[PDB]
């Protein structure tokens, strides 16, 4: 379903999820899992609201969402913390830092990775419109197959457009494109270490069963 | 340290290239895979050192980088080595594997499928040799003195943007193709991770030679 890149960015602007509005050992585990669940509900809705997503296979829709909920959640946290150095804005109410993450053993390294990546995004001077395309691509590339390639190339065109609209040379444009794209490897990296810890906490019972993200964690 | 033109970098990468390696069961075939990996790794360290600016990096960094991507750089090599042979994986000339012989090892066939699917995705984009070299090098430099690395990466990025330009296409089709191969690298890393997960649940006998080679990096050579 063909449309202009400017239009795709606007529908992605609208599709955006509402802001979820919410120290000891287990208290922060259930606060984070509470937020992750509430946010996941919004993600599925957000994902469905992406043009062409619901036209995709039932298998594909699930396999995609399954393989990136963690990353899309982290990318969201990265944008929330972009203009707050040394802080991770999980929710506008519940804000945490490096010296706050020391509560649980093993959870320190992930907060460091997230902050380091947020920093790299801050240095990059990442725009809102640039970010939206990035999040959608994170979801569509975390893998009908041809319909997906089309939907991805659409958000790729939508990102190439936002990068052109900033007003810079063909070299500085392409360089900036590749910059954020290679910075996504670092988001996925942090997402994997988070999944290895999340699945380990499920197999430790420090985090509750609760809802939805329990359904996500299994498959 | 360098203000070397992108064409000259693409050339250094071409000169730096390792010699291809030439070395039916389920474990001695898996032993063949680990034997091939260990010897190709020797060439990789050499190749890595031969990249401009790499040896100027922290020796700790040099090892950390090589540690986090030997598997991926090896797999990227296999996909270039398989680009023009649909349905097969040219590991070595004397070791060609395909869909018909991965079922023998526990969850190895899954990796083969991923590897073939990605190779397919690379032939559909008609990936050039010069495009591949920049990609391989970036895989290594981005798998993470830190400032020197960002410079070296931006250099290979410029070297890739240049080969993308030299093919002669519109500014939209240029940027679209850049992002295409860059997003296809996520799929290479994905397959790499699956492979590392397998290797980690295997006996230590297998990871030891990798680590011994990586710590052999204490020069001269
Ligand atoms: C601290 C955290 O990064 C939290 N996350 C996991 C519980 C879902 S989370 O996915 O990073 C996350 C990110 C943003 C949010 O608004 C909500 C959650 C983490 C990672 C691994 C293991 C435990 C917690
Ligand atoms: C099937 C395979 O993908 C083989 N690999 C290494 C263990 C040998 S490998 O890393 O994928 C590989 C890649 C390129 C080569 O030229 C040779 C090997 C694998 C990966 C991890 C664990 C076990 C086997």
């Amino acid at each position: 379903d063909a449309l202009s890149p400017e239009q795709l960015v606007l529908t992605l602007l609208e599709a955006e999820p509402p802001h979820v509005l919410i120290f000891t050992e287990a208290s922060m585990m259930m606060s984070l899992t509470k937020l992750a669940d509430k946010e996941l509900v919004h993600m599925i809705s957000w994902a469905k609201k992406i043009p062409g997503f619901v036209e995709l296979s039932l298998f594909d829709q699930v396999r995609l969402l399954e393989s990136c909920w963690m990353e899309v959640l982290m990318m969201g946290l990265m944008w929330r913390s972009i203009d707050h150095p040394g802080k991770l804005i999980f929710a506008p109410d519940l804000v945490l830092d490096r010296d706050e993450g020391k509560c649980v053993e093993g959870i320190l390294e992930i907060f460091d990775m997230l902050l380091a990546t947020t920093s790299r995004f801050r240095e990059l001077k990442l725009q809102h419109k640039e970010y939206l395309c990035v999040k959608a691509m994170i979801l569509l590339n975390s893998s009908s197959s041809r319909k997906l390639a089309h939907l991805l190339n659409a958000v790729t065109d939508a990102l190439v457009w936002v990068i052109a609209k900033s007003g810079i040379s063909s070299q500085q444009q392409s360089m900036r494109l590749a910059n954020l794209l290679m910075l996504l490897s670092h988001v996925r990296h942090a997402s994997n270490k988070g999944m290895e810890h999340l699945l380990n906490m499920k197999c430790k019972n420090v985090v509750p069963v609760y809802d939805l993200l329990l359904e996500m964690l299994n498959a």
